[PDB]
């Protein structure tokens, strides 16, 4: 079990002004995994009000429980988590509705606070006094909106630790199910994100901002565009036929739809050709890393926990221990190990 700590700086808040926080389980014999929860987002007063009625735990800490159980990559049992398992474990709840990009407080002009980028910085800050100062690796991981959040924030964490005087901590990223395409729909994300950035005062990585310039920062929310601007090592996990991608594409089988689905998989595979650390199975699904049975899926005979271990070794190719694992077969569940 991981134990809740609300942020000591109570000006760093969830949407409704309640304090943000993190859940922690220390492992004193180990030198850190910080995981970003996902859960869509909201981009105007009306749709944020709706989310506050029926998804309030994603906008407030008032009802959070005192503990949570670590699962998947957050599990401390080697049977469930062959990778790491002995690491210090941190789960950061998503309560900012801003894909972890916001830097704006609640005020007389703002009904809600959007502080995702500042929540991450404050968590890292308060952890340094609880043992993070002695770390050798900090892995910033996340699923869905949290996976996009890794891409937007990993280099800022590295810069923060350098400026605070901790140059020996190696910061790395693991982005799960947050690598989306701004593609043609079958019957939109780009417009919703463009409006969100204005509403949230959203921030993107500096090198990506300088490429796309004012008004075009929405481009940096799309993995294949922001990834080449990043300096920290990042491992990318993405289903080739992601259910959230298909949902925004208005897909819920005749020739037209067959060709659309096959072209989606081919496009995703193309965007990963130059990503040396990646795991991309040919399955229709969504998310992976915090599921208890995350060890079952294999690409070309290699599981995700093994691929991550091989990545660790590469950061010290390796005989029989690969890190670039992308299916080439063209239809959902052509890989027999896909989740049932
Ligand atoms: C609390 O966080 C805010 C936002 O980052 C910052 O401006 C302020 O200085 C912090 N306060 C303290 C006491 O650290
Ligand atoms: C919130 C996760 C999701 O389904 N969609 C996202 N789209 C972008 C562009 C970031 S997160
Ligand atoms: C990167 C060189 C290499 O093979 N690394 C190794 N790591 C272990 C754990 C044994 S050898």
């Amino acid at each position: 079990d991981l134990r809740l700590h609300l942020l000591l700086n109570t000006s760093v808040t969830c949407n409704d002004g309640s304090p943000a926080g993190y859940y922690l389980k220390e492992s004193r014999g180990s030198r850190w995994l910080l995981f970003l929860e996902g859960g869509w987002y909201c981009f105007n007063r009306e749709n944020c009000d709706s989310r506050y009625d029926t998804m309030r735990r994603l906008m407030s800490s008032r009802d959070w429980p005192r503990t949570r159980t670590g699962t998947g990559i957050l599990s401390s049992q080697p049977e469930e988590n062959p990778y790491w398992w002995n690491a210090n474990m941190v789960f950061i709840p998503y309560c900012s509705s801003d894909v972890w990009s916001g830097a704006s407080s609640k005020s007389e002009k703002n009904e809600y606070a959007f502080m995702g980028a500042l929540i991450i910085q404050e968590v890292v800050r308060e952890l340094l006094g609880r043992g993070l100062s002695g770390a050798k690796v900090l892995l910033l991981a996340g699923s869905s909106a949290g996976g996009t959040g890794v891409l937007l924030n990993v280099d800022r964490v590295a810069e923060q630790l350098e400026k605070l005087g901790y140059p020996a901590i190696q910061v790395r990223g693991l982005a799960d199910s947050g690598w989306f395409l701004d593609n043609k729909q079958y019957r939109a994300p780009t417009e919703a994100i463009r409006r969100g950035i204005r509403y949230w005062n959203g921030v993107v990585p500096e090198r990506c901002r300088r490429q796309f310039q004012e008004g075009e920062e929405w481009n940096c929310f799309f993995g294949y565009k922001v990834y080449p601007t990043l300096r920290s090592p990042v491992f990318v996990v993405q289903w080739l036929f992601d259910e959230a991608q298909l949902t925004v594409d208005n897909v819920h089988v005749q020739e037209g739809l067959r060709l659309y689905i096959q072209n989606l998989g081919r496009e995703l595979r193309h965007t990963l050709k130059d990503v040396p650390a990646s795991f991309a199975p040919a399955c229709l699904s969504h998310e992976i890393i915090i599921r208890s049975h995350w060890t079952d899926v294999q690409v070309k005979g290699t599981s995700l926990p093994r691929a991550l271990h091989c990545w660790d070794r590469s950061l010290h190719p390796l005989k029989g221990c690969p890190v670039h694992l992308v299916d080439s077969c063209p239809w959902p569940h052509c890989n027999p190990s896909c989740p049932t």
